[PDB]
């Protein structure tokens, strides 16, 4: 069964944390990747219910499995705080433009 589900791909809890390591690692060295430079900050437009407190930051979380080292980040994204504490996992499919709805 997957531990999150962003339309049709499915992630473990050992694929987020993996993920949110690699960000989060970026994010304390003040380095990005891509050309949309990730991590960066995510606002919460959408007005989630994070149970962690802000300031957030995304990165991409690919379903292949490979960390995010450049290159399209695909529609899936980790959410982290400051404290390299979980927000969510969040996903553009199912939302329209370039809105995020979260994976279930
Ligand atoms: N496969 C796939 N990719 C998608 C889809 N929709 C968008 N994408 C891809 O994902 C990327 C776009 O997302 P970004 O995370 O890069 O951009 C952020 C956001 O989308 C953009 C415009 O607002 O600024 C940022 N951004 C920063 N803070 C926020 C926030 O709180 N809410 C939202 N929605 N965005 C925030 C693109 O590279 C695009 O190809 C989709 O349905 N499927
Ligand atoms: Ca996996």
């Amino acid at each position: 069964a997957c531990d999150y589900t962003c339309g049709s791909n499915c992630y473990s809890s050992s694929d987020v944390s993996t993920a949110q390591a690699a960000g989060y690692k970026l994010h304390e060295d003040g380095e990005t990747v891509g050309s949309n430079s990730y991590p960066h900050k995510y606002n919460n437009y959408e007005g989630f219910d994070f149970s962690v407190s802000s300031p957030y930051y995304e990165w991409p979380i690919l379903s292949s499995g490979d960390v995010y080292s450049g290159g399209s980040p695909g529609a899936d994204r980790v959410v982290f705080n400051e404290n390299n504490q979980l927000a969510g996992v969040i996903t553009h499919t199912g939302a329209s433009g370039n809105n995020f709805v979260e994976c279930t």
